[PDB]
Order: C-alpha cells, then sequence, then structure tokens
C-alpha cells in the first residue's frame, strides 16, 4: 500500500493546490478499499523515504520549514 501511494505520491502530486491533494489522496484511499489493499492512513513519503541527515543537509541549503516545499 505505501508503495502505490508513494508512486501516486512522487509522480501526480506536483502541481495540485493542497486541498485538491488531499481530496486526490483520499480518493485514492477509497478506492484502495474499494479493490481491497492493506494501505494505512497516515503514511508520509518523508518517514519512508527522506532521512534526518539530508533533510538538515537541506533545510541549511536554503530552505523553509513548509512541508509543500520539502
Amino acid at each position: 500500500g505505501n508503495c502505490i501511494i508513494s508512486s501516486i505520491y512522487e509522480t501526480y502530486f506536483g502541481h495540485l493546490n493542497e486541498r485538491e491533494r488531499g481530496d486526490m489522496l483520499v480518493i485514492l484511499k477509497r478506492l484502495l478499499g474499494k479493490f481491497a489493499v492493506k494501505y494505512d492512513v497516515n503514511y508520509r513519503f518523508i518517514d519512508y523515504l527522506v532521512t534526518l541527515d539530508e533533510k538538515m543537509k537541506w533545510l541549511e541549503c536554503g530552505l523553509d520549514k513548509n512541508d509543500y516545499f520539502l
């Protein structure tokens, strides 16, 4: 479930505003429930790909604290 959410996150959600982004997340989660694959609700792609070392090394380079730019 996390890898299919990871794929849709890393591909689809570059040019989407946050309200419609959350709407599309919950829509695909609903479809996952309809087709019965085990995916959670509180998954974050940062929790699976971005390490704290790289996060610090990129925040020191001129990055803000907003999750959208992260």
